């Protein structure tokens, strides 16, 4: 009940508390998991307020003109979006291990991949778009091309995890979209890149991702009152 | 002479010497202006290569697989590539005055900032290409809309640059682009952002901006020879 999303029409929220940071999120938005992945491998205490972004309050333009989730606001009012910044000021701005390398090029490297893997979020719009067979079969060549990219990477690094043996900030920066992968019917795109499919394997093992993960009936149900542009898709299931 | 652009058939360049770090460039391109400045700003000792970007040495795709400048290489040949990476890069491996902050919402502030602004290279792109007075107008308007946004930051801010009241590494990125506005024929956009004009003319005083500014007269020679498609364009006046 709690985590029901708030709308046109609500009251803006209060001041964040000290000793927390708040997310404005959506339970099914990938750009806000990356944030929740995030607060939740770190440890962070935060609050959540889902925003339907379907029929959203005026209000949250006041957190961010954009318009669009994720945001950070903290006990001081200071306001953080887009989903890679808010990673690396939660990476930096709290305590414990740091998910982001603090060599600079190891850094500039975990970068450099996010920006290979950019591509990926606006295909997942069109795949969910996709009205036939043929859109499918075309859909599933210009992932493969971006797939086989990554796996490159693995195969050069000899590691299982983008950043190194053990998962780093990268990995929960690209995870939300495979996430998503074997409900969009592209499960079979990963059949040419073997160490990105042990990549998946490995990432649902992961404490946090399995922590965070949406099962496959609930996905599937937001996406159907997505696509049916019904203002109740944010709150599927409540 | 020695800053002609090395294009198709050339030989692959040498190490990097210990002690320096090489840019592949090109003298024309805002985006590895962007790389230029922060080498400028911190006093990093530096080789240039240009590329002929019309002619590409085959060998510049092992720089860098993307094809595109700036790209950096350093003595142990670890290779980066993105000019906004570039910069933070430099600004973390290299001593002297840090160029964004510390401060992890300050600095998270200052990417915000090139988001905000992430527009307007496309817009410039758009604008190089427009054919008649019409298209012209139009484009005038996309600016205008852009240039109000950056002026309400200024103005929410209340200091001359982006960051403070000195210049800081979000000025150097978003800087290119408003050196080639006089040329374009677009310095009337700024007539209704008073306080981005200021920043402009703050910006031509700085002695990093001002030691790399390229002429109306060069630019325009450049521009001339790529819009015609010359694969000397790269290297006008030589
Ligand atoms: N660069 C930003 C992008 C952030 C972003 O796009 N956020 C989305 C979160 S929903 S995540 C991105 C996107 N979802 C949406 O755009 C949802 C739109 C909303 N439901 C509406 O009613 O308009 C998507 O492709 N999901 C994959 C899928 O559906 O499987 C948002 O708030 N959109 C509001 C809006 O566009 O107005 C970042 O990195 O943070
Ligand atoms: N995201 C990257 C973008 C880098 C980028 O686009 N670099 C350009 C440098 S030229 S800077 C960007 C662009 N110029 C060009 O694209 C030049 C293209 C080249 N001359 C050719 O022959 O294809 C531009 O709009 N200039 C404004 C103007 O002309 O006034 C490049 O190397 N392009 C090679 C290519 O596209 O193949 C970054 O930030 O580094
Ligand atoms: N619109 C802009 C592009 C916006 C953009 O690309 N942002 C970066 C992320 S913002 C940069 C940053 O400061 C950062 C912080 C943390 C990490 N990291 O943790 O690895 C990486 C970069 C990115 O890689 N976007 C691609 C994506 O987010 O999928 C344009 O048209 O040019
Ligand atoms: N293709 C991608 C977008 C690529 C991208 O947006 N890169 C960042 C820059 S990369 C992020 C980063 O790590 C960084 C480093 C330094 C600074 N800074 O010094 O202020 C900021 C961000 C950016 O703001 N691009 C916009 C631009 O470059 O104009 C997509 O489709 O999502």
């Amino acid at each position: 009940e709690s985590a029901r999303s708030l709308g046109k029409g609500s009251a803006p929220p209060g001041p964040v508390p000290e000793g927390s940071i708040r997310i404005y999120s959506m339970r099914f938005a990938p750009f806000a998991e990356r944030t929740r992945l995030v607060l939740k491998a770190k440890g962070i205490r935060h609050e959540v307020i889902n925003i339907n972004l379907k029929n959203k309050p005026e209000w949250f333009f006041k957190k961010n003109p954009f318009g669009l989730v994720p945001v950070l606001e903290n006990s001081q009012g200071q306001l953080i979006y887009e989903s890679a910044i808010t990673c690396e000021y939660l990476d930096e701005a709290y305590p414990g291990k740091k998910l982001l390398p603090d060599d600079p090029y190891e850094k500039a490297c975990q970068k450099m991949i996010l920006e290979l893997f950019s591509k990926v979020p606006s295909l997942v719009g069109s795949f969910i778009r996709s009205q036939n067979k043929e859109d499918y079969a075309g859909l599933k060549e210009e992932f493969r091309k971006e797939f086989t990219k990554l796996e490159e990477v693995l195969t050069n690094k000899k590691t299982t995890f983008f950043g190194g043996n053990s998962i780093s900030m990268i990995d929960y920066l690209i995870w939300p979209w495979f996430e998503r992968l074997e409900a969009m019917k592209l499960n079979e795109c990963v059949d040419h890149t073997p160490k990105l499919k042990l990549w998946m394997a490995a990432m649902k093992e992961d404490p946090t991702v399995s922590a965070l993960l949406t099962s496959e009936k609930d996905w599937q149900g937001f996406l159907e009152l997505y696509l049916q542009n019904s203002p109740e898709a944010c709150d599927y299931g409540l």
